[PDB]
């Protein structure tokens, strides 16, 4: 058969974007990796000197496919939203074809349709801040870059997509629940994450029968995590003490669940978001 | 090697319990029926005439391989709830060990232990009358035979179990949303059942390392939808005319799905509420 | 002009029915207490000998006024639902109209049509026992006790109430997160409760145009509270340290949710469950 | 008692901050209203034609009244955000101070602290277009306008408000339940809202003992209604149809809620999304 996923929001082998990759590829899936360009080069860097060849192992027989590895920002839907700080950039100058629109129309060019796509990425500049004290740019880029890149996204792909297809996206339980400390309007871009992803399985369900649907993971420490104000340090012993299940969450353990979800199996699952925490989010009150 | 599932509320090849044991069959696990007593001296006599045989067809190259068939009714708990009359009645006289604790007993001495357990069963004496209309003793039967009797599985299996099993019930979304003629008291019911999923979640994740979890699904025309009155026919219609995913539900679709939460690929998942509707459950307004 | 309320449930002035019956008696709304046989005696004893008196005193310049207090037992629906072993007890041999159908009756022949009504009470023999390990009876006591006599309630009263009607009870979000401790299938009654709340609110709604709403109450040291076990001292320190609110819950902080609730005011919500609970419940992660 | 309430998000008398103007009233509240520059002389003009004198009667004693009436413009935080083409603009060019900050300087200076804060406006300039075909600066302008302006209302007004205070701002259930019609990211700006109300909830109770909640209105034909692509008229027709109360939602009885909400009667709660829409929300199945 004839898989490929693209997913956007890969830097390194510590994330979620690797544990659903490393999934995927047992299942046989092409994969292909959306890089954002500042880290673009220095990923490229690691992998040619073999940086991540123990953590491409699937077993015994088997080794990560990688189809491609591409530079992508999806802060930019197409070539003229990019700025003159940006273009000018020593990181993006020597790249191109990175915008939403353009890596659609490149892997379309290259590898023709797809039929899976994640969305593991988010950015805000005032993570750090209280939503309190997020100003109005601060909050708007969280919303820009966490929560409308899905629906770009999605908006852009479906052209390249076949009937049948599935997308994923990974939210937070702070969007229902306060998390102190998850600040910048991350809070808000993962609410508003969460019901695109209703209204995305709507229109994508009723016009291209698409299936879209979130997983709400647990806390792994992941490159991203280590910049909110030890916060992951604390997330993740509270989890491993409180959780149902005391257990090390693993990036595999997404994974399986997204390879599920974008799989066949699923066909009836749309607009969901779906729980993949050691059951954590059905605590109310510490033992 | 060895993955076994009892499915507790099977009847026939119409429900939704078939269509999870043709899933998990299709992933060599061997199965076990419990089934109801009232029903289960027909279910063999057709199963022997071979009336089920071109259900039991996977792809035509495999067809579905089941370990036993055990008489069982979840209304008691031990061979001491069993009311002088029923351990009389004309279709309870001639079987034996059908209560919980007994069937769990007679499992483990024939296989011994298992680490897949399947809920799929509901009952209610007024199911046809409004919840307002619905008697003390209505309300309770659907209770007991809906709700409790998941707990009461949960309690007498554990013991028969590995660590890293898994539980799954059947639910449906009358429980969070009104639905008219779904009477009797079978909205409390799921309602209860959803609940009970969380807190036994809990324990169960805690003291054996097991898993729990409910499948609220959509709307199928088995023998017990066609008892509520017509209901089901309604339901399907409105199902396949406004869901995000306007395809026939499947037995089989929730059968995948119950195959993925029993399996160790939903090992982070526990105490969730998972919905395989097509996605109707995320609208509000119809079109 | 004649707002009368039905309060079932007020055992003494520590719990919420006594807060409730404050604030409505506040607004100049009259009172009728529902008290259960076991407690009646002791109660009436405690009243007349002016016990109370000081717990009566609203602002000092007003007291509480109480149009009656009735002997009431939501076990039982009618007068042929009482057993003969309960008839003749020590506690219930000299009471009379305590059931839901004679107490609406006698209401009715004594004061007319009412249009308050609030079911403030809960029981469960093993509220003591994990869900887990509570039997089929004890589970059964607490859906009969805590769920089913709000339905039963609704089916008698609405006979004797007006149009424009309201009705409420109070319920616990043990229903909706797991909250270890709060056992015997009291949170399985909870969460069929609110969902009894929403099927209630459909008919009565349509077809008498009465209003039914729950209120999720913060943890309240009541003589039911003690009795669980210390379970509700950790609850209320811990609410006082991690609610957004960190103030004392007082029983007249729900009496005026309720005095709210019951009253024109609200004419537009029903179904609902709301929080009042200095809002704890929006928390996920403690500080 | 010196109670001021500050309305956002007043343009005329057909919208919901007229309705909670109108019940705040009777509660004897001082009223500001802020307006946005686009509209705000012509509502001047109104007003002093005594267009709106029949809408401000509350009853035979008692008129609304009006503080202040102060243009009020959410898409601007401070005197230096505001843009040259605005500025420019024939109608904002003879008005001033009307950016958030400016208005809170404006109102404390006149008039000393103020205790109640209401939130009562939105806008998108994509609405009209599906959320798959709304473009980057569309969703964000929705965001901009109907979520973040929340933020910055509390971040400039709690250094202006009481100990005590309460704040509200609506809500619509598109942000939990799909909408076809509810575009331009109007359903994504609503979940930011909903959650961000929990957010706010937790940093104004612990530092200010400030609650802060949100109404869930059901519909009403006001003048945005009207921007929406008859969809008013179906979602009017719907809801008067379908909803569990068969009755004409009425702006003031969205504001009786308000009112209350805003008012000490409702102290222990906070963080909360609370349904005024007939019970609507609570239906899954049309009967
Ligand atoms: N790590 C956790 O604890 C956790 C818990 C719940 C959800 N999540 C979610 O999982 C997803 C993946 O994050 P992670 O935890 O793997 O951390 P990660 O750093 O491994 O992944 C985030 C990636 O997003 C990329 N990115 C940032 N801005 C971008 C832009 N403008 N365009 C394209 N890419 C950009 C970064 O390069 C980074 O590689 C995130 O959406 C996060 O919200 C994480
Ligand atoms: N059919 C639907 O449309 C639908 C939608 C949502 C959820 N569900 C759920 O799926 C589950 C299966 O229902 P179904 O639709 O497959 O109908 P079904 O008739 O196929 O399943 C019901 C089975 O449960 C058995 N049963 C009843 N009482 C029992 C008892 N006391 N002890 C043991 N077995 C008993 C019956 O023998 C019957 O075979 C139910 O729990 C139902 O609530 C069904
Ligand atoms: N106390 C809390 O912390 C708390 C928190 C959330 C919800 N609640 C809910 O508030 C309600 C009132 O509880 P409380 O905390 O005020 O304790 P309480 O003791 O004040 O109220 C319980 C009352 O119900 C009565 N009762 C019990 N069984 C009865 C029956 N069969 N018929 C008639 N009356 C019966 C008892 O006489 C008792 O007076 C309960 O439903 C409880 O679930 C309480
Ligand atoms: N009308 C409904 O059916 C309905 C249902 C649910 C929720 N709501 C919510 O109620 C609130 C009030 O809307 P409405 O229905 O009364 O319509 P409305 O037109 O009466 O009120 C909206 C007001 O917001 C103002 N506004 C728009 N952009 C602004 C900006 N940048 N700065 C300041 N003010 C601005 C407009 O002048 C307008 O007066 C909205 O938030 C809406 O989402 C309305
Ligand atoms: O522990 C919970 C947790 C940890 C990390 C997360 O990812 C991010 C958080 C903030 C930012 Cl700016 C970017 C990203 Cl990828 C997240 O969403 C939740
Ligand atoms: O269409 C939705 C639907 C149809 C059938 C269902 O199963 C039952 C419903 C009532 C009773 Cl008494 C027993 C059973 Cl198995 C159900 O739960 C939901
Ligand atoms: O702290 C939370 C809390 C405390 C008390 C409660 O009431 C009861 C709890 C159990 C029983 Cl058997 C009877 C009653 Cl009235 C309750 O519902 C929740
Ligand atoms: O019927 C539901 C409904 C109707 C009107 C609403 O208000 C708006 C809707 C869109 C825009 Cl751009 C601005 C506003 Cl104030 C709303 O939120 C929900």
């Amino acid at each position: 058969n004839e898989d490929i996923c693209f997913i956007a929001g890969i830097g390194d082998t510590n994330g979620y974007g690797w544990g659903i990759a490393k999934e995927l590829s047992k299942r046989n899936v092409k994969i292909i990796f959306g890089i954002w360009p500042p880290v673009y080069n220095i990923f490229m860097k690691n992998y040619k000197n073999g940086k991540f060849d123990n953590d491409m192992i699937i077993d015994k027989d088997k080794k990560m496919n990688i189809l491609d590895m591409l530079p992508f920002d999806a802060s930019f839907d197409t070539a003229n939203d990019i700025d003159e700080e940006t273009k000018n950039n020593k990181r993006y100058n020597m790249l191109q074809n990175y915008t939403i629109e353009d890596v659609a129309n490149l892997i379309h060019q290259k590898y023709g349709k797809i039929n899976m796509l994640v969305h593991s990425l988010a950015n805000a500049k005032e993570v750090q801040k209280d939503l309190l004290n997020t100003s109005r740019k601060g909050y708007l880029d969280a919303l820009s870059k966490s929560s409308y890149s899905l629906i770009s996204l999605c908006k852009y792909f479906v052209n390249i997509m076949k009937p049948q297809s599935s997308i994923i996206s990974l939210t937070y339980h702070a969007s229902q629940k306060v998390v102190p400390g998850y600040g910048g309007g991350m809070s808000s871009a993962k609410a508003a994450l969460e019901s695109d992803t209703r209204v995305l399985a709507y229109h994508l369900g009723r016009n291209y029968n698409i299936r879209i649907n979130t997983i709400s993971a647990g806390p792994l420490k992941s490159r991203a995590a280590t910049a909110i104000n030890t916060f992951i340090d604390y997330a993740i012993e509270y989890s491993e003490k409180y959780a149902p299940l005391r257990q090390k969450l693993l990036s595999t353990d997404i994974g399986s669940v997204a390879s599920f979800l974008l799989s066949r199996e699923s066909r009836a699952i749309t607009g969901q978001t779906i729980y993949v925490d050691n059951g954590l989010n059905i605590m109310f009150l510490p033992d």
